[PDB]
């Protein structure tokens, strides 16, 4: 379906480089080079600022990122949760568990929300 897209939520910031923004998904997620890091970016209803501003956010520093081995997925799902596993204590979190658009585009690509 490459000749038509249709598919809204699709933003630009660059020529290398694309934005993928999501106002309805409220999520975000920039894909820098094929195969690099990617970040998170939480945003409301009635809020979205404008992309120009996220920008200069991620270009404000080295985007540059890397990492070695943490808990649970990267950000890739397969099909786990409601089962036997209890989570251990209450607390903490699991950021790979967002929509599919920055789940597959960084496919099992770790991340760090900068």
């Amino acid at each position: 379906g490459s000749e038509h897209l249709v598919t809204t939520a699709t933003f630009s910031i660059g020529s290398t480089g694309l934005v993928v923004y999501d106002y309805q998904q409220l999520l975000i997620a920039y894909i820098p080079a094929p195969g690099t890091c990617c970040y998170i970016m939480k945003i409301a209803p009635e809020s979205i600022p404008s992309l120009e501003a996220l920008t200069q956010k991620v270009h404000n520093f080295q985007m540059e990122c890397s990492l070695q081995a943490k808990p649970a997925v990267p950000t890739s799902k397969l099909g786990q949760a409601e089962g036997r596993d209890a989570g251990s204590a209450p607390s903490g979190g699991d950021p790979a568990f967002l929509g599919m658009a920055v789940s597959t585009l960084c496919g099992e690509v770790p991340l760090y929300y900068i």
